[PDB]
């Protein structure tokens, strides 16, 4: 539930943290996805559609967010929607995912200078969170076709955060609580 910096779900239907479902590992789906399946994927991405419109997100009280994973409504199945903005270059990303799976992973680390915050987590945790600057992603989509992504920066950020959630891993996971805002020698700030 990566949140944004730059029946129609509403913020008690996202679970929070302490809930089971976000620390299991959620199931690998079978293509076709089932109806249910599908209205699920759909729901993800139009809460965040929704979340990031300031007036419904304000009559409804929505906690702004651009990627949910679907443990996050205590469906542990491994499906995720990302719904990043257009950051004003045209570049968007809006992919609903099934069974994303990192395929290459790069070395070279960046981080938001803010930390992260999720929509699972009320009690923010300060602290880096470290991630691949550039992966490679493989998934399927809602209809079952093959998705092979090239991300870099902040978009990469933001699918490993909501692919982590199918492993049940949260971002301050990642934290290291010596020195929790230094960033790695080699790393850069996203
Ligand atoms: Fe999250």
């Amino acid at each position: 539930g990566s949140d944004k910096i730059h029946h129609m779900l509403t913020m008690k239907d996202i679970i929070r943290d302490g809930h089971p479902t976000l620390r299991q590992k959620a199931a690998e789906l079978e293509l076709p996805l089932t109806k249910e399946e599908k209205e699920t994927l759909i729901a993800m991405r139009e809460f965040l559609v929704n979340s990031q419109d300031e007036e419904i997100a304000k009559r409804y009280g929505l906690r702004s967010g651009v990627g949910l994973a679907a443990p996050q409504i205590n469906i542990s199945k491994r499906m995720i929607a990302v719904l990043i903005p257009d950051d004003g270059s045209g570049k968007s990303y809006d992919y609903m995912l099934v069974n994303p799976k990192i395929v290459s992973h790069s070395v070279q680390e960046a981080y938001l200078p803010t930390g992260e915050g999720c929509l699972s987590v009320d009690d923010n945790v300060a602290g880096l969170v470290h991630r691949h600057n550039r992966i490679t992603i493989k998934a399927k989509d809602i209809e079952g076709n093959d998705i092979q992504l090239r991300l870099k920066g902040y978009p990469a950020i933001v699918f490993q955060h909501e692919i982590d959630h199918l492993n049940g891993v949260m971002f301050y996971d990642h934290i290291d609580k010596n020195h929790p805002l230094q960033p790695h020698t080699d790393a850069v700030e996203v």
